[PDB]
């Protein structure tokens, strides 16, 4: 209380760093959201419902409010612009992961003024287990962040990866638009490299009303998907059908058990990404077809396409391939109405003109880790010793993150530290391999703490992002800004 009286009394001198686009009101009630030692806080003040049910310290007739989830209920009663929105399917939309909870204002500054809307909350399952946060906070940061800059124009929340019945009910619960279904488990991968006859008896294997199915839609038929002709024969047919059936089992049931059913808008995104075999274009129309013939309402699709999006890096693969199998799934999109989804689209350069072009600007991107990856960048710029130690840890505990992320990362690239100057650590934020070292280690690294139980980086770590708050989100405007100017956006 007397930390609360300072802070107000400094406020009233003109001390406080108050933010200029955040100040609102409700009634009798002005809000607005300052800093003071390293951290943020609301600040109330005149009478009404708003001023009673935040809670917070008063003095004067001020009222001083932690940043709590408690708050964020109280600010999404009174401000409806910080609720999360389903957009549908015919706009623009980035997914602006944070795994820190510090990179939402940047990434206002970002999108503002730009033709795409930002989906601000978007977290995994693993997201979530590897940094030890909810999805409440997830939420929380995003709310608070368009509170922060005074963006009204809207925002979004994505479960992302969702695989568990009882996840995808969570998320629902808890106020989230956008709902990704990871369908990787139920994809029948051995079928998709399996030998062309043994398809033929797996395929045989099945009840003939689905084989009928089938083969009356889609055997020896050709469908026109704009200048694409895609033409199913039976060995094409069949292994689509092994491949494939489970999950779109699987999606239809979700739909209609959990989405149809949810009572307000959600986009509702099939994933398909994680899988070892790519998405075919003549596959993802079957998929495509069967989800649309059963009235099941998507956002957008997120296949595997040829080549390899690897966390932290460009394309692997051939490019003009690319563009040709590109083509064609923008043109499946269109046809059916949803959206094509990027997955591990951060820095994805060679990509992004390609799928503005295809798409005609209706897509969606989704980014995480490169949030994370600045956040490091600023560490080795302004923290160069606790850079040091963190790139250390990443080394020693490399293996054990490479479980949860696919990567070909070569250690034998990366510069040891001792032969790199203070003045050089930034130089590793640009290599392929220190990237990719430092993008997948993020969970062990955050959690990782001294023997005593206290954290041995984490609480260093957010001290010099606050410390340097406005240099990160220089550079989240100026790398995502990257990444939308390349896409053509606005
Ligand atoms: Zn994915």
């Amino acid at each position: 209380s007397m930390k609360a009286q300072s802070i107000i009394e400094r406020l009233a001198a003109g001390q406080v760093h108050v933010y200029p686009r955040s100040r609102h009101e409700s009634e009798g009630t002005r809000v607005q959201m300052i800093k003071a030692e390293g951290r943020k806080y609301l600040v109330a003040e005149g009478s009404g419902k708003l001023y009673d049910e935040l809670r917070g310290e008063e003095a004067d007739g001020v009222k001083l409010c932690e940043l709590s989830h408690e708050n964020r209920l109280v600010l999404n009663r009174h401000f409806p612009f910080t609720v999360p929105q389903a957009f549908g399917k015919q706009s623009a939309t980035i997914g602006l992961g944070d795994r820190l909870g510090i990179a939402g204002p940047g990434h206002v500054q970002t999108v503002r003024g730009r033709a795409i809307h930002p989906i601000l909350a978007q977290q995994s399952i693993r997201e979530l287990a590897l940094t030890g946060r909810d999805y409440k906070q997830v939420i929380d940061a995003a709310a608070y962040a368009v509170f922060q800059e005074g963006y009204t124009e809207g925002y979004g929340a994505d479960g992302d990866h969702l695989k568990k019945e009882e996840d995808i009910r969570m998320a629902l619960d808890l106020g989230f638009t956008m709902l990704t279904l990871d369908c990787s488990e139920q994809i029948d991968n051995e079928a998709a490299q399996a030998g062309e006859s043994e398809v033929k008896r797996k395929y045989e294997e099945l009840p003939e009303s689905v084989r009928s199915h089938y083969e009356a839609k889609y055997l020896d038929k050709t469908f026109q998907v704009g200048p694409h002709a895609i033409h199913f024969d039976a060995a094409t047919l069949m292994r689509d059908v092994l491949v494939y059936r489970e999950a779109i089992q699987f999606m239809i049931y979700i739909y209609e058990k959990y989405i149809q059913t949810a009572g307000r808008a959600v986009d509702f995104e099939i994933s398909i990404d994680e899988t070892l075999t790519p998405t075919a274009p003549g596959s993802h129309f079957l998929v495509a077809s069967e989800l649309i013939g059963k009235n099941v309402d998507i956002f957008s699709m997120a296949p595997r396409f040829i080549g390899e999006f690897q966390k932290g890096i460009d394309y692997i693969g051939d490019i003009a391939q690319f563009e040709r199998e590109l083509a064609v799934h923008a043109a499946i999109a269109d046809r059916f109405g949803y959206k094509l989804s990027i997955h591990s689209g951060s820095d994805k350069f060679s990509v992004f003109a390609l799928v503005g072009r295809y798409t005609n600007g209706r897509f969606h991107v989704k980014t995480a880790g490169t949030n994370w990856l600045e956040a490091v960048r600023i560490v080795a710029k302004t923290n160069p010793g606790l850079y040091r130690r963190m790139h250390q840890y990443a080394l020693e505990h490399f293996e054990e993150a490479t479980a949860y992320y696919h990567v070909t990362t070569n250690l034998n690239n990366i510069r040891p530290l001792a032969d790199v100057s203070d003045e050089e650590l930034p130089s590793y934020m640009n290599e392929n391999d220190a990237r990719q070292l430092l993008h997948i280690t993020y969970g062990l690294l955050l959690q990782a703490k001294k023997d005593d139980g206290s954290s041995l980086f984490r609480d260093e770590f957010f001290r010099t992002l606050s410390e340097r708050e406005e240099d990160y989100e220089a550079a989240l405007r100026s790398h995502i800004g990257k990444h939308l100017d390349l896409l053509g956006v606005k």
